């Protein structure tokens, strides 16, 4: 037993992989170690992150849970190299992992129900309430609307801003509920949802 396991001095030390999939294939490392028999035998192991990340004896490492990457992005990674040999010897590799996102996430409104209270003489052209809603993956862009055809002569909504303003004066449809919708602009996961009353004061 001459010399330690040497890992491949060209292996990638940064590794990209998908979060939300347990079983998913991180990458693998390589240590080679010139001796006999088993001397020469590499064994892999983890220094860090055991409950999330594990490695093969081909050294290929794949995650042991589904990562959330709106939880956590980045992990250093500690990959040991142990031969067989009866003094054992050891070397160790860095590898920088990224968590790459997917749209996992609705857009979330800040209020389930909106409520708004209006005078019954308020002025078409009127903004009299925001609705807001917030989408944690990556690079999302909210865009509002209004779902229910029913108001659209009514009430028009901002699609950026979320604003909503009256079109019209207000008589008789005293009070109307109808659902506005906020979506990611790229995104593939459902619109997030909520319902916004608006109650006219007589
Ligand atoms: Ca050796
Ligand atoms: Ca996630
Ligand atoms: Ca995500
Ligand atoms: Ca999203």
């Amino acid at each position: 037993n001459d010399n330690a396991p040497v890992f491949d001095p060209y292996l990638p030390r940064n590794l990209s992989v998908v979060e939300e999939e347990a079983n998913a294939f991180v990458g693998q490392v390589r240590a080679t170690d010139p001796d006999a028999g088993i001397n020469g035998q590499v064994h892999y192991s983890l220094g860090n992150f055991n409950n999330l990340f594990r490695i093969t004896s081909n050294g290929s490492i794949y995650t042991a849970v589904k990562l959330n990457r709106e939880a956590r992005d980045h992990y250093e990674l500690v990959v040991v190299a142990t031969d067989g040999a009866v003094h054992p010897r050891h070397s160790t590799l860095t590898l920088y992992i990224k968590v790459l996102d997917i749209d996992d996430n609705s857009p979330v409104f800040t209020n389930s129900t909106y409520t708004v209270v209006v005078e019954e003489n308020l002025p078409a052209g009127t903004s009299f309430l925001q609705i807001e809603a917030k989408d944690v993956d990556l690079g999302a862009n909210v865009s509002y609307r209004i779902r229910s055809p029913e108001v659209k002569h009514l009430f028009a909504l901002h699609p950026f801003t979320g604003e909503l303003s009256l079109l019209r004066s207000l008589d008789y449809e005293a009070s109307i509920t109808f659902l506005a919708e906020a979506f990611d602009i790229y995104g593939t996961m459902p619109p997030g949802i909520a319902t916004v009353t608006v109650i006219v004061k007589d």
